[PDB]
């Protein structure tokens, strides 16, 4: 049981074949969740489930540079359900982050920030009860 918002240090940044696992439970009337993989103040990879944007559920992903959001990447495949236990796995690959939820592939996001070994924090926020956050090499 971890207090949200939660900061997970990623020592020496990320690297291909590093797997980051987030476990928790979605709150009963959730509206939003966010994962923010940060390089200093920049956000290399923002992963943002939205449960009610114009009465649709959507995943929004983006990058923040010098305090400005860039081009959003959107999709309607949406695996989360309010009130349920979830697992998000983010696997760093050479050209992209890959995300799987509850053991089903969800999306990939190409690397816009290229200094991977400087992406040294993961922020976890929004409408969840967070159980644990950790990493391993596969
Ligand atoms: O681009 C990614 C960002 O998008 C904006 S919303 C964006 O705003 C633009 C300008 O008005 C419109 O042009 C676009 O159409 C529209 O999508 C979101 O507010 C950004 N966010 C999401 C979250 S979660 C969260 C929020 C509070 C507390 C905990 C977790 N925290 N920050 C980010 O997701």
């Amino acid at each position: 049981p971890l207090i949200v918002p939660y900061n997970l240090p990623l020592p020496g940044g990320v690297v291909p074949r590093m797997l980051i696992t987030i476990l928790g439970t979605v709150k009963p009337n959730a509206n939003r969740i966010a994962l923010d993989f940060q390089r200093g103040n920049d956000v290399a990879f923002h992963f943002n489930p939205r449960f009610n944007e114009n009465n649709r559920r959507v995943i929004v992903c983006n990058t923040k540079l010098d305090n400005n959001w860039g081009r959003e990447e959107r999709q309607s495949v949406f695996p989360f359900e309010s009130g349920k236990p979830f697992k998000i796995q983010v696997l760093v690959e050479p050209d992209h982050f890959k995300v799987a939820v509850n053991d089903a592939h969800l999306l990939q996001y190409n690397h816009r920030v290229k200094k991977l070994n400087e992406i040294s924090k993961l922020g976890i926020s929004g409408d969840i009860d967070l159980t644990s956050a950790s990493y391993t090499m596969i």
